[PDB]
Order: C-alpha cells, then structure tokens, then sequence
C-alpha cells in the first residue's frame, strides 16, 4: 500500500492468535505493544520515549503478521499509550518513506 | 526522495535561522523540538508520550525548512529527547509511507 498521513498510519496486526491495531513508526526503532499474555521467557528492559522510562518486557523471535506481510522478531510488552510497530519490523516488510 | 528504515530517518531543518537534524516520524501527530531560541507568543501544553507527559511552548505560524522543502505549521518547544518531526509537518512535503 500507499500511505498519505493525514490520519495515524494504522494496520492490523496478527500476534499470538490475537487481532491488533498497531501505528507505522518511523520514529520508533523497536516494535512496542500494550500488555498481552504471549507465552515464553522475556527479558525485563527499560525504555526511553519522550517522557521518560517504561519497564518492558523483551521477548525474542515473535511471529507478527502486519497488514498479512509475516515478519519475525523481538516484541517489548509493556504499558504503552499505542501498539508500535518500529523500525525493527518496518525493515522486514519493506516499507519506505517518500516525499 | 526515497528513504530505508535501515537507519533512523533524520533530514536537516533550518528554523529560525538555526541548522538542526530531526527525524520523520510517522507515529508522532505533532512536530516537537528541543529548546531553542525563537521568537513570537507561545502557549503552555502539555503533551503525552511513552513514559510520561511534557509541558512544551507552542508557537503556531513557524516557518520550518525540510530537506530544503518549505513549510508553516504550529511547532511544540520542550525538553524532548530528539527532534521530532511529526505528521503536521510531514503531509506538507508530500511524504507517504510504501509497502
Ligand atoms: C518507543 C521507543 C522505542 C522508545 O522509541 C520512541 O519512543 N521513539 C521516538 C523518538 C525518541 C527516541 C528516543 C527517546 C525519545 C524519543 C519517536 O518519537 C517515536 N514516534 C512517536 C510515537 O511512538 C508516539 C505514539 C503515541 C500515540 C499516542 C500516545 C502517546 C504516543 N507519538 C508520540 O510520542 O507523539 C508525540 C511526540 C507528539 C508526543
């Protein structure tokens, strides 16, 4: 697809059985979600967005279907205002920023 | 221009007669700079991110220059970590996202 910005660049998402909205983030370079049971070990981290740290929990070679491209990589859960989809996975689905 | 999410997108901005670097960010609604020098009225707000909320200056009427592309937009002045340029700006340069 082509997408304008007028309005929030949001797809659907498949993760974990579940169904999701998730924003395009260019400015993101990790993939962010609202909690969500997803099953394995995860790693604790912390993260810096603009208005200071979140504790997330890092999980590694996560299946995520985004607008149906299948892409596979780390996922942080964790008590975000929106789903992300970051530079991590944008990279896989080959997406690319023109003007 | 055609840009790849391998690297952070960061384009050159002229604003006030300072040269800065920012980043096209697709995620963010708004347009948030660093604190800098600019003159004219502005309004206290408060803005939400990932960690938490700021309180940021905003100046409505700013001429901006973007990868040496010109644009006039309402521009938040704060303690934010990056330059971010943000879907206000970005529908001005004619920017889409390709996938
Ligand atoms: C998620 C993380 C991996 C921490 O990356 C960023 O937060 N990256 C920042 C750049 C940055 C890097 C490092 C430190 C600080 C800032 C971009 O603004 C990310 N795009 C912004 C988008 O995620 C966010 C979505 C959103 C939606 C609803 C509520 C809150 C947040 N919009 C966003 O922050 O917009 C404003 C700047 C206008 C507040």
């Amino acid at each position: 697809p082509q997408i304008t910005l007028w309005q929030r660049p949001l797809v659907t998402i498949k993760i974990g059985g579940q169904l999701k909205e998730a924003l395009l983030d260019t400015g993101a370079d990790d993939t962010v979600l609202e909690e969500m049971s997803l099953p394995g070990r995860w790693k604790p981290k912390m993260i810096g967005g603009i208005g200071g740290f979140i504790k997330v929990r890092q999980y590694d070679q996560i299946l995520i279907e985004i607008c149906g491209h299948k892409t596979i990589g780390t996922v942080l859960v964790g008590p975000t205002p929106a789903n992300i989809i970051g530079r991590n996975l944008l990279t896989q689905i080959g997406c690319t920023l023109n003007f």
